[PDB]
C-alpha cells in the first residue's frame, strides 16, 4: 500500500538520517572515538532500513 | 559537561530509545526481521551513548 509501510521505512531511514548528523556532532567534539562507532551504526541504521525495504519493499504504488 | 556533549550524549541515547519503540511496535507491524536488526541496532545505538559517557563523561537529563 506504500502507506504504514513507508511509515516504518522512514523510521528506519530516519534514524540513519540521526545517525549522520550524529557523526558531524561528534567530529565536531573530536569524537573519532564515537564517529567511528557512529558510521558502523550508520550502516546498522541502514541494515534495519535496508530490510525494512526487503519487507516493506511495496515502494511503488504510489506514482 | 558542556552542553554540546550533553546533547551528543542524548542522541546516542535517544536512537537507542528509539530503536526500542521500533523493535516492539515494528514487531507489531508484522516486520519481526526489522524487530530483529532493531535489537541489534538498539544497543548498538547504545554504543554511541557508552563511548560518549566516556570521552564525555556529561549526562544530567535535567532542565
Amino acid at each position: 500500500m506504500t502507506k504504514q509501510e513507508k511509515t516504518a521505512l522512514n523510521m528506519a531511514r530516519f534514524i540513519r538520517s540521526q545517525t549522520l548528523t550524529l557523526l558531524e556532532k561528534l567530529n565536531e567534539l573530536d569524537a573519532d572515538e564515537q564517529a567511528d562507532i557512529c558510521e558502523s551504526l550508520h550502516d546498522h541504521a541502514d541494515e534495519l532500513y535496508r530490510s525494512c525495504l526487503a519487507r516493506f519493499g511495496d515502494d511503488g504504488e504510489n506514482l
